[PDB]
């Protein structure tokens, strides 16, 4: 998520 390689992730 850090990387947003899941656009799901919180702020992505």
């Amino acid at each position: 998520c850090e990387l947003c390689c899941n656009p799901l992730c919180a702020g992505c």
